[PDB]
């Protein structure tokens, strides 16, 4: 496993495997996104495109189910979220291969992380400000991949700082989406007034939550979602559900020494990994008795 | 005076001034057209703007006259010329800063120069292709920039090579281009019919033509153009109009001893260039007997 030039001009923050992990969209401060393709022939990845996205640094990023098309979409710091299409008909490393699908100006403030929800709900997804307003938009008609209507627009907390959420993957389960706001992690849900609701919080934090993602619960009820924070430590949480959401901490690690910046899942939930400043990246796995055990541990 | 990356992947074809020579417009086989601006401050070039302009190797560029906006036109080997308008509300190095304000498909042959035509006659334009046929487009109305109409369609001979051609800047005189097939050279003039047809031709030819440009006749009546040969000998004709022009023959120099490549006039005709095979750059002014004689040679 060899790297390869990202080959942004300034740092870059997230990366996002596209359903079939072939592809990854990569995202920096040099306000340029750039998706890679995975050669099926040799096993090296090379770039599809690259295109400047957004006038200020870019910071999030996520597609969309492949049954709704080629979407990525991508947060700034320009205060406004972009959707692009892919032109299938296009040139490769041209700048002409990704449209402005729309534009979301209604944050009043810098956005840091925007996702798109599980796909059995619909073309829908969130974003989280600056300005600690959640945000939920969808094209309310799939065949007109360009007006997105707002759903919902609900307020965390103050802003006197970190953001990002995760929806709940599972397609057997009531609509529900986790959101962190600094020190804080809270949980929402659909009502049956289709308005949402604040079902749980996840406890313990003692500084900013640096990443938080639900898993795949297959083959499961109980749902889980870690948690990466800035004190250095995992948190896995066992969220079941009969106010109807019982929070149960399962597993904390402080294994990393420094800060736990990504914690992510395995596309089964079979595995959690987790990267800090101890530059290494350690990897998960489940007990018998549901307590979580490292399996292996890479570094740098 | 320091030279600078053009930035381009394949080799570089023509090079442009804009009407201030502030800009220069660049253009290679690595399909992408650039522009450059010459910084007030720092005596120094840097990159405006480059962008994928055709699908194959492009030859030709020429700006036309401010007083119909910022258009650059391009012909390639695509068989097709493109138009660009300047985007003045947008980024630099982006992209997106010049558009396709149209493109002309009817060469059913690769295209090879493109020159607008002098702006005392509107906004018009003649290009040269490969099927030996000429045709002047010309947006018919000044306000939409987009629509251009076919004035004139002629065909000049065989396909069994090199072209080019310049326009007769000079506002006075009635309306002419000189247009150079491989061995030949023949001038164009419109009728009292408004339709085009042969003037005059410029004999001495022995191999195929590199270069031609008509000079500006500012102060005098009769015209003067230039010939770079492949037999490596520059060329001065005295055109002077009473059929009736005549064609006389001034000077002839084989100074270079190789090929005359590139062969530029002054902005008002007071000095001419030669460039060739010896890697050298020749200038040359007019005596008072009008015999011409070099002034200056460059090298490497």
């Amino acid at each position: 496993m060899q790297p390869f030039d990202s080959g942004h001009d300034d740092l870059v923050h997230d990366v996002v495997y596209d359903f079939y992990g072939r592809h990854v969209a990569t995202c920096s401060s040099d306000q340029h996104i750039k998706v890679f393709k995975l050669d099926k022939d040799t096993s090296n990845w090379e770039l599809s495109d690259s295109w400047r996205a957004h006038d200020s640094s870019i910071v999030a990023i996520d597609w969309a189910s492949p049954e709704y098309g080629r979407i990525i979409a991508s947060a700034s710091y320009d205060k406004t979220v972009k959707l692009w299409e892919e032109d299938p008909d296009q040139e490769e490393c041209s700048g002409r291969r990704w449209n402005k699908l729309c534009t979301l100006n209604d944050s009043k403030g810098s956005l840091y992380s925007v996702k798109f929800a599980p796909a059995h709900l619909g073309l829908k997804l969130a974003c989280l400000g600056n300005d600690g307003i959640l945000r939920l938009y969808d094209a309310l008609e799939p065949s007109d991949l360009r007006s997105w209507t707002l759903t919902s627009e609900m307020k965390v907390l103050s802003i006197p700082s970190d953001f990002c959420l995760s929806w709940c993957p599972s397609r057997f389960s009531p609509e529900k989406l986790a959101v962190s706001a600094l020190e804080q992690a809270i949980i929402y849900q659909r009502g049956k007034d289709g308005k949402l609701h604040v079902a749980a919080k996840l406890p313990g934090h003692k500084s900013l939550i640096r990443s938080i993602s639900w898993a795949p619960s297959i083959g499961r009820w109980y749902q889980l979602i870690a948690t990466g924070c800035k004190d250095g430590r995992i948190r896995i949480f066992k969220i079941t559900e009969k106010s109807n959401l019982q929070v149960e901490l399962l597993s904390e690690h402080d294994d990393h020494n420094g800060e736990v910046w990504s914690v992510s899942w395995n596309l089964t939930g079979t595995i959690l990994s987790s990267a800090g400043d101890d530059g290494k990246v350690r990897l998960w796995k489940a007990t018998y008795s549901n307590e979580f055990k490292c399996m292996s541990v890479i570094t740098a």
